[PDB]
């Protein structure tokens, strides 16, 4: 049930686990509330393509902050995320393979920074229910 995709922008990519992630680029630095399911990435800062993909064993990201380095297995468990649904759980990463973003659960300390860039990837994950 495994799936690799790479990430174009502007693209909205139906996920076979019911979910989308949808991308483009925005100019202005995002203003609503700290949340899991957005992201914003800065291009100059990070190696695209990004991709999306299932788990693999291993798999750590860093977090913001002191937080540290985080196994993904464990927020999966914290989350209490039933086994099934992991394996299908989609890990933005980069094309060097550095875990950004773990749609719904995590960010990692590479999403960007206000930081007068010129433009940034923004990414959001939405479900296709209604
Ligand atoms: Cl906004
Ligand atoms: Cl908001
Ligand atoms: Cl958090
Ligand atoms: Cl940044």
């Amino acid at each position: 049930k495994g799936y690799w995709f790479e990430l174009p922008v502007p693209a909205l990519l139906p996920l076979p686990n019911g979910y989308a992630i949808i991308s483009e680029f925005g100019e202005h630095y995002p203003r609503k509330q700290a949340g899991n399911d957005w992201f914003v990435v800065d291009p100059a800062s990070v190696s695209l393509p990004l991709r999306v993909r299932t788990r693999r064993r291993g798999d750590r990201m860093v977090l913001k902050g002191t937080g540290g380095t985080k196994k993904l297995k464990e927020i999966f468990i914290e989350a209490k995320i039933p086994r099934m649904e992991r394996d299908r759980w989609p890990i933005v990463e980069d094309a060097d393979g550095r875990i950004l973003w773990v749609p719904g659960l995590k960010k990692s300390a590479f999403e960007a920074q206000n930081r007068g860039q010129a433009r940034y990837i923004l990414l959001q994950y939405q479900a296709m229910n209604s």
